[PDB]
């Protein structure tokens, strides 16, 4: 069936949508080719609609059926509980869209009688009505990127579809305990969300080294959420039901699947009907868990169809990496084509055709890749890195326009061991913090699904806990990594690494001069510049 | 061993401790004998120390051993998970004592890097050190009561013992999922915390009616927390371990038991060592679950020792109610004495000797009792009520001194069907809200462990959901109930029920005049006054 059917009404914004990077001095200090940085807006919604709208034809075979039975057997060992209204309220994120029913996320978190009474009413309706399609709002996402001339230049905005806040809290009551435990049990070491960057690296490196002659590939499904069929969503519900659940949870899971997850009406910010969805909604509680289970099921089956040898998979939602034993250059190329044809039959066609890789560093998944450097004693230390283009463009944007969200700080934390986060991001931002006497002001930081209130002076301790002390002494980075960073700097017009090393010595000196926690930042975060 | 051993250092306050009800006009409108209302303070801590300090001698027998094996078998069917630091932070109550380590409950709830880093460090220490006693603070509680001349007049302050905020969050990581599920599985219908007031009434009434010749009694253990022995606390840990838990959770449960739950050093608000505890701490996560399991285990065994017939128990922490088949007047009296002797052997001696009751209304447990009234159609409606002395004294106190906590509102909600909450509390407070134009201002309200932000206009919907529509039309209350309320009014100097009916007609008229939600309050909450 068609992933979407549209009416003609437009996907409208609900506030000011800025698309251009403002000519600012502080930002230009970091990046000069400002015209290459842009943000998506509702203006490009039409383009996105075209690419996410298509007919899905799905043909399953015994490989798929066998994997699904194996998964259900594992799911049958899971026990999960219903969350109470109060627990679901307390776990509601601080800045989610307010309800159309008169209350917002703050009221939910504070257990206001208005929110609590309304949620009880939504829950009761979920149990008593298992068919009426539930309303969802469709919006174009506003995200910052760097133009890619070698392609369509600017990419169109992603479309997010989500139900009202009251329903969102009810989804947690029914499924929070399921989505936070089921994938791990069913997929074991293949469940990517259980890993921190270093633990992800550890699993990838140990897996790579375990093969006699390793071969690996990333698989990029074209518009994954759109490829998810009704059958896929009902298969997900059948896996959830294998768990030992409370009677009300079963009834609510079934109702949410029928009324919301399989599809339903799309309403714009103006209240007009935009169309109908028959694929995955990006904004429901089960999007992550559902996509991970479905990707794992389809890929597991496709590995069997392709007779790939001793496969080990790593799955994060729609992102997939497979490492296996190589059967030879042309054998591998042929087997990957068979793998792709199976994925295509299962309704997960590729965006870019997958390619066999024999160098672990060249495999990119979750926009990241493993790389190697050396610690103080010269020992090899593997770590997770990524192309710094998007992180830098966003850092420049946030430097120019105050942002309730500080992605740059999230990048400094998640990519602390990297050459670019250490030399460019840390230097640039601490320079600013010192100049504005804001070294002690906490900043909101979105990382791994949660919004933290982070004090810059806590960075040393945060990095040590997440990455270990070696993150402060890594050196002798790989040539591929050094070259990628250097190229990105040229492309973006950001000063070369020598300019940053110089700027960092100044920053470090300034930190040491203050002693205390500030000195600690100077000692550990900038030990590399000395 | 001794429940406590003291040093001589005093239990000190940490702020202003008011003990007298201030002569105020608004409050005097409700209650005139203001000198009968008082609040406990650290001044009486010594008296409380005397009563909670004693040697425990415990002798177990096969009845106890058999019940414990039965309990472990049920516990073995429970699976529970570890909460992450972030989940435990989000479930931390908004107003708990700040940490000695530089952050408070707001920082925890907001995932501040300072709180998060510290908690990770406390957790790591729990896993790596399983012996060092953990520090706890001892404080005298400040609570409001009405003098009881027939006894010691004013009761001494209760003593609360609790670990630092960081440890408290770690207790949730290890045990939140266990304490919220294990008791229900082990004890079934006997677990009192699964019931709302009406559901508690339903279980008690159906149980009472199921007996050929019902007999029941409440059992009040003298200073229960002090009677809990080291063996009892280790028995609790052994039950927790029967659950299917994560390896880290097992290690943390064991460490918390050894370092904190079995006992440890007591520090006052001034930092001085006050003594050592070898019994239950009132302020740990496991106090409720632990007390409930232990009370249930000891009482189950004691029912067997006393050969009580077809017993059905209801347990809420240290509060216990038993309903059984009567064996005759003197047979019952004898059997209860045997029951008490068994409880005493198990280290749960009575405060007041239990007495057999053959009238369900006369059994008080959890400071409450079942009573009967009639609905619109004249049908019998059972509901939960209680002596209104404490609720009224507190309502008077809160009327005189603004209080971040509005217990009166919690009482209006929990006891909405009662004659006193409807005629006195609702009338008095809505009268005030109307006069101060605060009918639409939300108020903080502590109910069932959570702090809600309640809007008065939401009361009708709250009461309907919790008690049903009949709560707005109950009439023809029992003579025992009417007499108890009337007597309390005399004792306290609060105007008789006729004065309240008159005042309510005015309040109702004023509400109706406004229409909208206010009119709804007038129609439902005061329909009785017409
Ligand atoms: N602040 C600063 N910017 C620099 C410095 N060196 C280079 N840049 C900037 O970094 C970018 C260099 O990118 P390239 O494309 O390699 O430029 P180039 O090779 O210097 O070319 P020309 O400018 O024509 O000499 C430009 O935006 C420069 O302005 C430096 O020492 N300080
Ligand atoms: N506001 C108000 N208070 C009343 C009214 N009737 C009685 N009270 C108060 O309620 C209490 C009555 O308690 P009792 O001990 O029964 O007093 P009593 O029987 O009236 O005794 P006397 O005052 O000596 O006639 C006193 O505090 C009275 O002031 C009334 O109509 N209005
Ligand atoms: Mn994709
Ligand atoms: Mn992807
Ligand atoms: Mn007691
Ligand atoms: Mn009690």
């Amino acid at each position: 069936s068609m992933s979407y059917t549209w009416t003609g009404a437009l996907i409208t914004p609900c506030a000011a949508e800025e698309s251009k990077l403002p000519i600012n001095a502080l930002s230009n200090s970091l990046l000069r080719h400002h015209n290459m940085v842009y943000a998506t807006t509702s203006r490009s919604a039409g383009l996105r609609q075209k690419k996410v709208t298509f007919d899905r034809l799905q043909v399953l075979d015994d490989h798929y059926r066998d994997v699904l039975k194996e998964m259900k057997a594992k799911a049958s060992t899971v026990k999960a509980k219903l969350l109470s209204v109060e627990e679901a309220c307390k776990l509601t994120p601080p800045h989610s869209a307010k309800s159309k029913f008169g209350y917002g996320a703050k009221d939910v978190r504070n257990l206001s009688s208005k929110a609590v009474n309304h949620i009880h009413s939504v829950w009761k309706d979920l149990l008593e009505d298992t068919v009426t399609p539930i309303d969802t709002t469709i919006m174009a996402k506003n995200e910052v990127f760097c133009v890619q001339p070698e392609k369509g230049g600017r990419k169109p905005a992603r479309l997010i579809v989500f139900p009202d806040l009251g329903v969102r809290v009810c989804e947690k009551m029914a499924l929070y305990d399921v989505v936070s435990t089921l994938p791990q049990v069913v997929m074991g070491s293949s469940y990517g969300f259980q890993y921190s960057p270093g633990q992800r690296v550890e699993f990838l490196v140990n897996t790579w080294k375990s093969k006699k002659n390793p071969m690996g590939f990333s698989y990029d499904t074209r518009c994954f959420d759109s490829t998810v069929t009704e059958n896929d969503i009902r298969v997900e519900e059948s896996i959830y039901q294998c768990c030992d659940l409370a009677p009300e949870a079963r009834q609510a899971i079934k109702s949410l699947t029928e009324r919301l997850y399989i599809g339903g009406p799309l309403t714009n910010s103006k209240g007009q009907n935009c169309g109908y969805r028959r694929c995955r909604a990006s904004g429901v509680l089960t999007t992550s868990c559902g996509n991970t289970l479905t990707c794992y099921l389809k890929a597991s089956a496709a590995c069997r169809a392709a007779k790939l040898q001793d496969c080990t998979m790593l799955v994060n939602g729609d992102d997939l990496v497979v490492i296996c034993e190589s059967a030879g250059t042309q054998e591998d190329a042929a087997s990957l084509r068979v793998f792709t044809e199976a994925m295509t039959r299962y309704s997960a066609p590729p965006g870019d055709p997958p390619q066999p890789e024999y160098d672990l560093e060249l495999i990119t998944s979750c926009s990241s890749n493993v790389s190697v450097a050396h610690d103080a004693s010269g020992k090899r230390v593997y770590y997770l890195t990524r192309d710094p283009t998007t992180p830098l463009a966003r850092a420049a944007w946030e430097t120019a326009r105050h942002t309730p969200v500080n992605s740059w700080l999230g990048n400094i934390i998640m990519y602390a061991p990297t050459l670019w986060a250490r030399m460019i991001l840390m230097t640039h931002f601490f320079s600013i913090l010192l100049a504005q006497e804001q070294l002690e002001k906490a900043l909101d930081c979105q990382i791994y699904g949660a919004c933290y209130s982070i004090e810059p002076l806590d960075l040393p301790q945060i990095i040590e806990r997440l990455h270990g002390l070696s993150a402060f002494s890594l050196h002798s980075y790989s040539p591929g990594e050094i070259n990628r960073v250097a190229s990105c700097l040229r492309k973006l017009g950001v000063p070369p690494l020598r300019v940053w090393r110089h700027r960092a010595r100044s920053v470090r000196a300034r930190l040491l001069s203050q002693g205390g926690r500030a000195a600690t930042c100077g000692k550990y975060l900038f030990n590399w510049a000395v």
